[PDB]
C-alpha cells in the first residue's frame, strides 16, 4: 500500500543521479514508531508550472505504489511539502547499462539471458496493468544485485484505459534510437512498441553496454528503419537470439513478440545459456 510520510521519517544522503524529472538520493527511511534504518532511494520531481492537487497526486500514486513485481522498482511511500518525494526501493548497483559496461570481462551467459528474462517478466506484468512504459533502455534498468534487475520509471510511463489500445504523445525530448518506427514518425505507443524498445535493450546488453546506431544522427534514423536497416549481430549472440531481437523491430507492431512470449523463449534459452550465447571465457 502507499506510506505517507513525514519529512521527520526521512533523510536524503547524497545524489544519486538527476533529469528533467527530478532529483533521486540515496537516502534512509526510518518509519515512525518503528525500530528499523531502511536505505532507500527518493526521488524527488521538478516543481510543475501547473503543479497537481495533492490529491490528484495521491491518486496516482495509490495506482504506482499498488505496481508489485520483483521486476518493477516498487513505490514505497510518499511525502508531501513543497515538493513531491517519491520514496522507492533502492537498487544499490545503479543502473544496468554502466554495470555491463564496467563489468563485462566477468559478464557470461547466463547473466545475460537470465537478466532478458528479468526484463520481459517485468514488462509483461506493466502489460498486464495496462501501462506503457514508453522508455525501455539499458539505462532505465536497475540493479538490485547482479542476480536481480529491476525496471524502473522516471516519468514517461503512461497508463491506458481499459478500452484504449495506444497512447499518442504530446511534444517533447524522445529516446529516438529505442523507439518503435510509429512512435517514431506519428508519437504512437502501445506495448508492442515497448517491444521495440526491449529489443533494442537486449542489443546493449548483448553488446556489453554499446551505443545503438553509433555515430548516426537520430534525425537519420527514421529513415535507415525504413529502408529495412536494423541494429547489427551482436559477435556472442547466435542467430536464434538475433532473430528474437530482429523480430521485435518489425514494422508490423503486431509481427512483433508478445513479452510473454519473449519470456517463454528467453527462459528456454536462459536454461542452457552457452548454447545460445558464445562468450570466449565463459566457464
Ligand atoms: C536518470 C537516470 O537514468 N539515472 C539512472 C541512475 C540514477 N537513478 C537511480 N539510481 C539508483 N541507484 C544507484 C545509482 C548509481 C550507483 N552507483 C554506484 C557505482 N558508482 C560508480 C556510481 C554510482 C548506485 C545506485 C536507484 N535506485 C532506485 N532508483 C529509482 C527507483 C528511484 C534509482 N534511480 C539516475
Amino acid at each position: 500500500l502507499l506510506r505517507i510520510l513525514k519529512e521527520t521519517e526521512f533523510k536524503k544522503i547524497k545524489v544519486l543521479g538527476s533529469g528533467a524529472f527530478g532529483t533521486v538520493y540515496k537516502g534512509l527511511w526510518i518509519p515512525e514508531g518503528e525500530k528499523v534504518k531502511i536505505p532507500v532511494a527518493i526521488k524527488e520531481l521538478r516543481e510543475a508550472t501547473s503543479p497537481k492537487a495533492n490529491k490528484e497526486i495521491l491518486d496516482e500514486a495509490y495506482v504506482m505504489a499498488s505496481v508489485d513485481n520483483p521486476h518493477v522498482c516498487r513505490l514505497l511511500g510518499i511525502c508531501l511539502t513543497s515538493t513531491v518525494q517519491l520514496i522507492m526501493q533502492l537498487m544499490p548497483f545503479g543502473c544496468l547499462l554502466d554495470y555491463v559496461r564496467e563489468h563485462k570481462d566477468n559478464i557470461g551467459s547466463q547473466y545475460l539471458l537470465n537478466w532478458c528474462v528479468q526484463i520481459a517478466k517485468g514488462m509483461n506484468y506493466l502489460e498486464d496493468r495496462r501501462l506503457v512504459h514508453r522508455d525501455l533502455a539499458a539505462r532505465n534498468v536497475l540493479v538490485k544485485t547482479p542476480q536481480h534487475v529491476k525496471i524502473t520509471d522516471f516519468g514517461r510511463a503512461k497508463l491506458l484505459g481499459a478500452e484504449e489500445k495506444e497512447y499518442h504523445a504530446e511534444g517533447g525530448k524522445v529516446p529516438i534510437k529505442w523507439m518503435a518506427l510509429e512512435s517514431i514518425l506519428h508519437r504512437i505507443y502501445t506495448h508492442q512498441s515497448d517491444v521495440w524498445s526491449y529489443g533494442v535493450t537486449v542489443w546493449e546488453l548483448m553488446t556489453f553496454g554499446s551505443k545503438p546506431y553509433d555515430g548516426i544522427p537520430a534525425s537519420e534514423i527514421s529513415s535507415i528503419l525504413e529502408k529495412g536497416e536494423r541494429l547489427p549481430q551482436p559477435p556472442i549472440c547466435t542467430i536464434d537470439v538475433y532473430m528474437i531481437m530482429r523480430k521485435c523491430w518489425m514494422i508490423d507492431a503486431d509481427s512483433r513478440p508478445k513479452f510473454r512470449e519473449l519470456i517463454i523463449e528467453f527462459s528456454k534459452m536462459a536454461r542452457d545459456p552457452q548454447r545460445y550465447l558464445v562468450i570466449q571465457g565463459d566457464e
